[PDB]
């Protein structure tokens, strides 16, 4: 039915996992395993294990509480998915298949930026894959719209090819797909339904995204076989709405509590109530990183 599912902090831009987290807490049911013990692909800082200093078990308990747990579980989910996604050569080839995949991503990406900036390829659903392989993607554009190429890194894959979808998978399986997988685990870094499908996929996660003004279905995982609580949140700026039911209603309402409570903290804040609403601030107006004011109110335990 139309509902009006509740509304998620969008702060670390891990609004998606805020949701998926709440999920997993308001039904009680289990956090995937080794999510306090993976080792993340990320090579600049993993904000993971910065946090794994202060929690080892599915211990989270603030003595200073719904709203507190999602977001921290949102840093560890950032990286723990994509970890889940590298070894994985099924998703690593299921994902250049379909109407959708990587081949119909690149094909379009192609004849479509002899019109279009790449800014304005980088808001569609596939911003984080354009991103990630923008190097390749550039040096297969003009490659093929213009007659003499810079003798670099990515000719191997093209010189002996039969297609230009023999390119794409020589590139997929030797280094894409890695970087693609490296890409969607760093902060600030948006998922569209793209990711998430191949994310609720590979961990067989039931799952409806409807849109807030139709109700009409967008993207959609479905295995019966598999019986778990009803997932299903809305949306189009990036931003989630969790569908209420009737386990989740009276505890999402208690997280709803919260949130208009750090609304308001947070405009306070440039004697306030609530332990994390510093660190969720924008960046620039109080501190430089927002994360190091989560782990300085988490050393007081």
């Amino acid at each position: 039915r139309v509902e009006n599912a509740v509304d998620v902090s969008g702060a670390f831009d891990n609004c998606f996992f805020h949701n998926f987290a709440l999920y997993l807490l308001t039904n009680n049911l289990p956090l995937p395993d080794d999510l306090f013990h993976f080792k993340s692909i990320i090579n600049r800082n993993s904000k993971a294990e910065q946090l794994f200093e202060f929690f080892h078990n599915p211990s989270l308990n603030l003595f200073s509480y719904l709203f507190e747990k999602s977001l921290i579980l949102g840093f560890l989910l950032r990286e723990w998915f994509p970890t889940q996604l590298v070894n994985n050569s099924a998703v690593k080839a299921e994902m250049l298949e379909g109407e959708k995949g990587v081949f119909s991503a690149f094909k379009n990406y192609k004849e479509y930026r002899s019109f279009m900036s790449k800014e304005e390829l980088k808001s569609t659903e596939f911003g984080a894959l354009y991103e990630a392989n923008e190097a390749f993607l550039e040096y297969f554009y003009n490659r093929s719209e213009s007659t003499l190429i810079n003798k670099s890194p990515f000719e191997k894959y093209f010189v002996g090819s039969s297609s230009d979808e023999e390119a794409i998978k020589n590139y997929w399986d030797a280094e894409g797909y890695t970087l693609y997988c490296q890409h969607l685990a760093k902060p600030q870094v948006k998922l569209s339904y793209i990711e998430i499908m191949t994310m609720m996929k590979v961990i067989n996660q039931p799952l409806t995204i409807y849109d807030r003004s139709t109700s009409s279905i967008v993207a959609e995982y479905v295995n019966p076989k598999v019986n778990l609580p009803d997932f299903e949140v809305a949306i189009l700026q990036g931003h989630y709405f969790l569908l209420k039911t009737e386990e989740t209603e009276k505890e999402l309402e208690e997280y709803e509590r919260s949130y208009a409570q750090y609304k308001r903290d947070r405009s306070e804040i440039l004697p306030v109530s609530s332990l994390l609403v510093r660190a969720t601030c924008p960046k620039g107006h109080l501190d430089e990183d927002p994360f190091i004011a989560l782990i300085e109110s988490l050393s007081e335990i």
